[PDB]
């Protein structure tokens, strides 16, 4: 099967590419493994596959950790996501992004359905598991559990069975049949999750899915409109229908190649304690538990040799910056678009810990608007933070033609010199604000509400006659041959690979 | 002599440390000097050079780019800075910044008269040169003159003698015995300039030394506080006194073994085109020229050999970084300290243009003074933006003792998680602004007035009973006995020099 339909080759697409190290010596999932899991998205390394963990059984489980986080060299330094998505290792940036939105004109392509698949090759009944008994990982030494799920994918449907969300949202083990986890507007699983509460009858039906396929969980990552089954996007996506086999004790239908399924159900009623995580933005506030959503396990299947992913998540580089920060921001460019707001590019600098969005603008299009900061940055914040695709993000920086998004260090200098502080800069208060940034939910105002800025770091002739200036470095401030001559001669003067 | 106290040495210095290129074929003064220069500043690479200066004639001159720049490897970064102070090449800028400081709580050891030095070996009066017709860099192709005056020191003295100010500030060619050049409020030569202004009887006397004693230029490069002579200063910093010679047509007094002397006047009166340049915050705006401040140059003298120095300056980094940035950080810090505020560091990132400085705060004693974010970040604000020191920078950003403010992504990391936009932030609009700001002179607002703000990046428990958080990282996120088995087995396991 390809790397980007089935996990078990995305493994071995890893390996392929001398970006796996595999480590067969005894490792413990009492944070040993996400140390070491740290350590690589810390400095850019290999992903790790953990094949001999303390505390597996019956072939549950091996970890690969670091499955969506960064290449030390330049030129492949996304080739973990391009793996995602059938990409070459050298994509860009752009060309993933561009992938990932495109489905959103195209026809789904709804699942097809088949009898079996490998996820069926072990089964555990109600009388034969315990989570607590599983090598579940502790993550982080002040974390509330053993988070079981950072890189799964899970599986509800609304009650008149139209729309099948799939989406990562964390969870930890709770006791021998129950895990408790996030589950917070205006997230999919949390919408769903109210349709079911309102309806009052029955617990929502459930499954969580660790280990599928790699497009697939590109698409439970991405904020893809509400409403949209994500197996169908995927579908359109990658061009094929996505196989799926029906789980064992409901109607939920699963990736036939998934690594290790859970079926049960997210209760209606019930919570437990959940937390604290070390998070996205690089944080653990110890002892900060609060009662989550608690989901309770009937059954679980699983492949031979089982391998659960794992995301040991924190200070910069892994899955909750390249993911969900890229994949928002993708979804933002295209809404900035479809609002006939002229904007071209959008990336989360990994530099503010994914919480800002910049987001470049054609200026040809900006001056026929004959519009000015004030008025444009109002429009570009109602449109993105009214939004769910807004909500992770707190701050859009709007830049001209000749920054690259993508470069941090071009955006730092863009936001850092052409918008003025306050006057250049529009405040909002009355939007839904994320939590988790720590000024919000550990911060002096509201954990839920504003916090929200537009930073308009475009210069004033931009709205009107054109950019006025060059930029005081080699590329612009020296005529081409004299560059050229510069380049050739750079080595024989006395001074110092693309690949690497 | 000395590295530190003669510039020639410091040349030899940098030959010696393998941090020199010598370029002995002709170069051309019309942009390529500035463009090799400009490249080295944007890769780190070695201080040209350049020996065969098409247009040099009897002795005027030889260039030195990038005196002040970067080295590529992390252990000797600042090294040509430590190379202007007789530091270790290994320095950190803590001791750095330290070693600028150290002489404003030492006694002034005021300067030395000797009856000549190497300054004196060449002369041309007013019939024998001509400004037009010496190798005066064209250093960005559209600034609006040839800009001789890049890291030369001028020097004015007080109508009644008491105060002899040594600074940095640009000057280009006018005509073959004029210079203009920017002397803005609230600088030093501005200050002088006004008085010799209000008085109205004559010109100011005046000199500009290039390639003076290093550990001179970084003190012209320096906001120490008004009424304070330079020389003294850096013969306390430096334990030994300066020698000086005076000048031939004028009673100031001059480094001994300075490069290259100009003496004239700075007019009261005239003023002439200046400018556009190519300017410390990454930008020229072509065109843009206006008025400055015209000087009259009566004599030349000059070394054998004469070596001129030069700052390509523009993107990141140079010396309007490396020194503008660091030393006015520097200057707050002590501004900070001298009234009470409990601040143990400052830099100025150089991710922000060197347009912010983050302000590392001793959290115990902001704990004892029972304050609030509110009224600590007014406090804050009052003091360095009402200050000459605090002239250059635009936003303060105030942190925890968890971050080393010398490391431009931990600074990122916390503004970018720990300081809520708006609320955590106060605005400064009746402040003195710094035009040369892109966003300021050439923004929406007026170009002298406001545009600061304080943005407050301690959390809520920093100001009460202390942090409650710990980082999601491999340093705070694991136990120390896990920590060293990580690192003791990397290599083993698979995964990948100090000084590189
Ligand atoms: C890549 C990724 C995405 C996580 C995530 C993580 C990773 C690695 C973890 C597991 C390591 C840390 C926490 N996660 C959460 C999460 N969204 C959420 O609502 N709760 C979470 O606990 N997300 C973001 C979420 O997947 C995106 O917001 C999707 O858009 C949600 O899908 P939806 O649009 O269908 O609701
Ligand atoms: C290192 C350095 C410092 C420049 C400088 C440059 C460099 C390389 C140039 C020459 C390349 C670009 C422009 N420069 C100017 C300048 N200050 C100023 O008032 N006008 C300027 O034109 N400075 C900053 C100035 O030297 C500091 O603000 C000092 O504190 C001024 O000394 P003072 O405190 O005695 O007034
Ligand atoms: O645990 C985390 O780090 C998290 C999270 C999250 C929640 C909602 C949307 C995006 C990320
Ligand atoms: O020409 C420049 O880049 C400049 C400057 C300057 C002026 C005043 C204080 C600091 C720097
Ligand atoms: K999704
Ligand atoms: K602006
Ligand atoms: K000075
Ligand atoms: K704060
Ligand atoms: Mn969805
Ligand atoms: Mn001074």
């Amino acid at each position: 099967q390809p790397a980007h339909l089935c996990f078990r080759s995305f493994v071995e697409a890893l390996k392929v590419d001398n970006d796996l190290v595999e480590i067969n010596t005894p490792i413990d999932p009492n944070l040993e493994a996400a140390a070491i899991t740290r350590r690589v998205c810390e400095t850019n390394d290999k992903a790790p596959l953990f094949n001999n963990l303390i505390g597996m059984k019956n072939g549950l489980f091996r970890i690969l950790g670091a499955p969506g986080s960064l290449r030390k060299s330049s030129a492949d330094r996304y080739g973990r996501l391009a793996r995602h998505l059938a990409l070459p290792p050298t994509a860009s940036m752009r060309e993933i992004l561009d992938k990932m939105l495109s489905a959103s004109d195209m026809p789904p392509i709804p699942p097809t359905i088949v009898p079996t698949g490998p996820c069926k090759e072990n089964s555990l009944d109600d009388s034969e598991f315990d989570l607590t008994e599983l090598p579940v990982p502790l993550i982080h030494k002040s974390d509330g559990g053993k988070y079981i799920q950072t890189y799964g994918m899970h599986i509800v449907q609304s009650p008149d069975g139209t729309w099948t969300n799939w989406s990562i949202a964390r969870a930890m083990v709770h006791d021998k049949n129950h895990l408790t986890g996030l589950v917070i507007p205006p997230q999919h699983i949390w919408q769903i999750h109210q349709m079911w509460k309102k309806e009052g009858r029955s617990d929502v039906p459930w499954a969580l899915a660790f280990g599928v396929p790699p497009a697939a969980i590109m698409a439970s990552s991405m904020p893809i409109p509400d409403g949209v089954t994500e197996a169908g996007y995927v579908g359109a996506m990658t061009g094929s229908s996505l196989e799926l086999v029906k789980c064992d004790t409901n109607d939920l239908y699963v990736p036939a190649t998934s690594e290790i399924v859970l079926e049960g159900t997210l209760s209606i009623s019930e919570t437990g304690p959940e937390g604290p995580f070390g998070e996205m933005h690089g944080y653990i506030f110890p002892g900060d538990t609060h009662l989550g959503a608690k989901y309770k396990v009937n059954r679980i299947t699983y492949r031979n040799n089982a391998i659960m992913p794992m995301s040991s998540c924190g200070r910069l580089t892994d899955e909750t910056h390249t993911m969900i920060g890229s994949l928002a921001a993708a979804e933002i460019r295209k809404l900035c678009q479809q609002n006939d707001l002229p904007i071209t590019d959008a990336f989360a600098p990994f530099e503010s810990q994914v919480t800002w969005v910049a987001l470049r603008v054609d200026t040809e299009k900006l001056r026929a608007m004959k519009t000015t900061s004030e008025g444009f940055r109002k429009r570009v914040g109602d449109v993105v933070f009214n939004h769910k695709a807004g909500y992770t993000i707190h701050r859009l920086v709007l830049v001209g033609d000749d920054i690259d998004v993508y470069e941090g260090k071009d955006v730092l200098w863009a936001f850092s010199t052409r918008c003025r502080p306050g006057m250049d800069e529009t405040l909002f208060e009355d939007v839904r604000g994320f939590p988790l940034i720590p000024y919000m939910g550990h911060g002096n105002g509201p954990a839920h509400r504003g916090g929200k800025v537009v930073s308009d770091a475009l210069m004033p002739t931009e709205y009107t006659t054109g950019r006025n200036w060059e930029a005081a470095d080699f590329n612009q401030s020296y005529p081409e041959d004299l560059k050229q001559k510069v380049l050739d001669n750079w080595t024989k003067m006395g001074f110092s690979h693309h690949h690497h």
